């Protein structure tokens, strides 16, 4: 038997897909887990003395961004093995395709909060390679499901975009993403060509320069509003700036409910 409930905080959450947690954890009907350091128990009882012994409020690492009480927290793997290897044990569940797990020191995690008087929230996070060899500014990205379709998800793109642009280099995420993902992405993707657009004469490279979003995943954004031409094995953006102007008004696309404020990121390469 897998784990296929588990409790954190106050929401119990019913697992997507398998996620190996040793044996005599899938064992239990739920898995208990602390919401600030996401250590995993058996019973309600451990629970709940852990809950009222434990110290921690908010992720470990560093918070690299503060807007309201919206913060991110980047966590390296190698600094906090333990953590993190907690972490993915809990993404794996509703991951179908995340591979990695205890092997962590390779990547970097960055944790989306909301903060109360109680603490800060886990509420998502995407993970990044350290060294990327294919280019991937994420590895595994990931709203916890009760939160999912509310902005934070794009949040988290956006956010890993910004990290791109501080390091003057693009990025895609690692293949393949979940449905949510390839939505999102195509959304988010969308609404900041669009964006920019509106307001010369600017080639895709230009495009991909100014965003950190590759050239392959800005072309195909483009098709998908109809804004790029092909002309002699080459593709030309074609854009009538009334059909940007008409694709904003229209509901697809819009200001996510939350964005990164360049401004409230603490954080250089
Ligand atoms: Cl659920
Ligand atoms: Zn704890």
């Amino acid at each position: 038997k897998y784990v296929d409930k588990i409790h954190i905080g106050n929401y119990e959450i019913d697992a997507w897909y398998f996620s190996p947690f040793p044996e005599d954890y899938g064992k239990q009907p739920k898995l208990w887990l602390c919401e600030y350091c996401l250590k995993y128990m058996k019973y309600e009882k451990s629970y709940r003395f852990h809950l009222g012994q434990c110290q921690w409020r908010q992720p470990p690492g560093k918070e690299i961004y503060r807007k309201s009480n919206i913060s991110v927290y980047e966590v390296d793997g190698k600094d906090h093995k333990i953590y993190c290897q907690n972490l993915c044990l809990l993404a794996k569940l509703f991951l179908d395709h995340k591979t990695l797990y205890f092997d962590v020191e390779p990547f970097v995690f960055y944790i989306l909060t909301e903060v109360d008087r109680q603490g800060a929230h886990i509420v998502g996070y995407f993970s990044k390679e350290k060294e990327s060899p294919d280019g991937n500014n994420v590895a595994c990205i990931l709203t916890l499901p009760p939160y999912q379709r509310r902005g934070y998800g794009k949040f988290l793109i956006a956010f890993s975009y910004e990290l791109s642009k501080l390091e003057s280099t693009v990025g895609s995420p690692q293949k393949p993403l979940s449905d949510l993902g390839k939505l999102s992405y195509r959304s988010y993707w969308s609404w900041v060509l669009l964006e920019i657009l509106r307001d010369g004469t600017l080639s895709i490279k230009d495009l991909s320069q100014m965003t950190s979003i590759t050239q392959n995943d800005i072309i195909s954004t483009l098709q998908s509003l109809n804004m790029v031409k092909y002309w002699k094995g080459q593709h030309v953006i074609c854009v009538t700036p009334k059909l940007v102007e008409e694709h904003l008004k229209s509901a697809q696309y819009k200001k996510p409910p939350i964005t990164v404020d360049s401004v409230c990121l603490k954080w250089a390469p």
